[PDB]
């Protein structure tokens, strides 16, 4: 499969996401298995946030946090760890930012982060600059 069948087919896949972890499987298992394609697909989960409304924003939150744990699953090390790691801090600023929105999903991306912390995603200051962000979003 090349990089445009495997962005394409993905995107379709995002399109599908809702609240459920079940939702979120089918897209995991996709990436995992076109881990070759990792950085074209890692562009398109940040495609669906710029463009996503907050709903949306919330359940590729969700999604990064299921993708992640099959990751794991799958023995993985660097790949989508590494790069969702590296970017927590933006992924909060995006699904959680300043304003009301802030506020509406902090304790949804409380309990991811949470997650990740607990499954060593992200190590002890990368969780405490995320957790940070949110309260100082849910604040203002």
């Amino acid at each position: 499969m090349d990089p445009f069948e495997g962005r394409m087919t993905f995107l379709q896949l995002l399109g599908k996401l809702n609240a459920s972890q079940f939702s979120q499987i089918k897209p995991a298992q996709f990436a995992i298995k076109h881990l070759d394609l990792e950085e074209d697909l890692y562009s398109c989960i940040w495609e669906e946030l710029e463009s996503g409304s907050f709903n949306t924003r919330v359940n590729i939150m969700y999604f990064v946090d299921t993708l992640c744990e099959m990751c794991l699953k799958n023995g993985l090390t660097g790949g989508y760890l590494n790069m969702i790691s590296r970017d927590i801090c933006k992924l909060v600023q995006n699904v959680a930012p300043i304003g009301a929105a802030g506020a509406a999903n902090a304790p949804e991306v409380r309990k991811v982060l949470q997650s990740l912390h607990e499954k060593k995603v992200i190590d002890d200051n990368q969780y405490k600059d995320a957790m940070a962000t949110v309260e100082a979003h849910e604040q203002a």
